[PDB]
């Protein structure tokens, strides 16, 4: 039973493609297997997405795994909304109840909001990128009015590569005149490594500042160069290494080959690769649970092209997303539980904070309860006398 | 559907409307298939070949009008449907001019 | 000159027909008057002046 | 000095040798700490410029 699926992978996604292979090797069961049929592309161009999605639908598969960008998200949600082909991805979560879409990434906003009142902030800056959508910026400014903050949000994403150094020095000196001791960053890895290097060069990581790198990899990027400044740095990560199944994975991940698995022989793995491994367990959970209730959906007939006038679905795909959303297994992130829409409920994010020893953990977060500050005194005697 | 069907006809130019959902779709195709497109919708941030915008910009007139009325505190109500490029412009000028 | 056949849009890889460069270039150089006012175009295609 | 963060406005450094611009200096140009030094070979001389 070789179930044929499809892969849409970006160029330069080397660590994730090997992390796709590890799930394909380990979770390969004997009762059925999975046929990858993987193609490489660019994620910003929707034409190649238009090319690749109608390439795999011309062959005809049962599910598709891939990555999308802001410049191509509505290309995906329109096609999988119409052509009734379910889709699984770890990228940034969309806004709106889109059918046939599996968000493998958890939400970050409510956890991000929860941390802010914990420090009891009132005025801060917020440097953001325009690539993961603007849902977080809309989330905080809606909460800014109803809880009376003073936010100076500045975009950074449109800066050219040649004139970086003048613009950041133009950027933070503008922040300095407002006495902005509190900064919240929100980027990918490569911008955060660029921004932090310019913070050091102008010398703004002494005792007195505070930084928050709001993404799922806190120890993912380099952090050692601001360990010893004095500025309190916090951050977010879901993949705790103290778990044994994680520790089993890290023990398995570390010993691997460079030229066979590029980026495997390391100590740590990035969260984008971490969900890529965790997604293959979810895909294999479906067709194992599919054959359990004797549900044959084998549309061996010719799929045809995608440009059908009018386009027609095939109703066995409704059972596929019925099977995919009803998946509760355990992976590197933890408790995988879904909604009817395709989102993720009942997850936990580890709030991590940086000290001189290195990264730590000061608690976790949930939907049901907020930021839980699990770190994991004198009694005064006197007598009542005036004026004492 | 309508794009490839009119591409099958062998048309010279395409006139039409787009929203924030389909804005990436037209710009990906007209740059690829090298056919022109003319539109009265809101213009895209950044540059794109083969797309002729008819609706002019509104940013500098907004930044003039707030400056001409000499404002420092106000409120801003927006709809998501036409993108957020106006919001991103006025929040940048919020920082520089103490708003 | 009309090429005749156009093919399919999802040809892998499709090939552009290189007369559209001359189409948009005259489109970018239109200088007329309409209901809105003066119509002048940048080489990007944004309406200027 | 940079890694522990001790080149802000408030410190002063003197690299007492004949090459002040000899070693790298750009990485502490923008901190705030006033840095002086010694050099004999001025480049403004024409025979030097030759």
């Amino acid at each position: 039973n070789s179930i044929q699926i499809g892969g849409l992978f970006p160029r330069g996604a080397d660590q994730e493609y090997s992390a796709f292979r590890v799930g394909m090797v380990q979770f390969s069961t004997s009762e059925f297997r999975l046929t990858p049929h993987i193609d490489n592309l660019e994620v910003a161009n929707s034409f190649a997405v238009t090319n690749a999605f109608c390439s795999q639908f011309s062959r005809g598969v049962y599910a598709i795994f891939g990555f999308y960008d802001k410049k191509s998200v509505n290309t995906i949600t329109s096609f999988c909304g119409t052509l009734h082909v379910s889709f699984i991805t770890p990228s940034f979560p969309t806004d709106g109840t889109h059918p046939f879409v599996i968000q493998m990434r958890p939400d970050l906003k409510g956890a991000l909001l929860s941390l802010i009142e914990y420090y009891q902030w009132d005025k801060f800056a917020y440097l953001y990128d325009s690539d993961r959508g603007l849902s977080t910026l809309q989330a905080v400014l809606d909460s800014a009015a109803e809880k009376k903050w003073q936010v100076t949000a500045i975009n950074v994403g449109n800066i050219n590569n040649d004139k970086k150094d003048e613009t950041y020095r133009s950027l933070f000196q503008d922040l300095e005149l407002k006495k902005e001791r509190r900064v919240i960053l929100d980027c990918e890895r490569d911008k955060v490594n660029d921004i932090v290097d310019q913070v050091i060069t102008i010398g703004k990581h002494v005792k007195g500042y505070h930084y928050i790198i709001a993404n799922l990899g806190f120890t993912d990027g380099d952090l050692l160069k601001i360990q010893f400044g004095g500025a309190e740095v916090s951050g977010f990560q879901i993949v705790d290494y103290d778990d044994s199944l994680v520790s089993k994975f890290i023990e398995r991940w570390s010993t691997l080959e460079e030229k066979e698995y590029p980026g495997a022989h390391t100590a740590t793995i990035k969260y984008t690769s971490a969900l890529t491994y965790d997604a293959v367990q979810v895909m294999t959970e479906a067709f194992r649970n599919l054959r359990k209730q004797r549900i044959e959906i084998s549309r061996r007939g010719n799929a045809g092209d995608c440009l059908a006038n009018p386009a027609v679905p095939w109703g066995q795909g409704v059972e596929i997303e019925r099977a995919l959303k009803q998946v509760q297994v355990e992976g590197l992130s933890g408790n995988i539980k879904f909604d009817q829409n395709g989102k993720r409920i009942n997850y936990t994010i580890n709030i991590m904070e940086l000290k001189t020893n290195g990264p730590r953990k000061i608690g976790y977060w949930s939907e049901v309860d907020k930021m839980v500050l699990t770190e994991d005194t004198v009694v005064v005697t006197t007598i009542l006398e005036s004026p004492y």
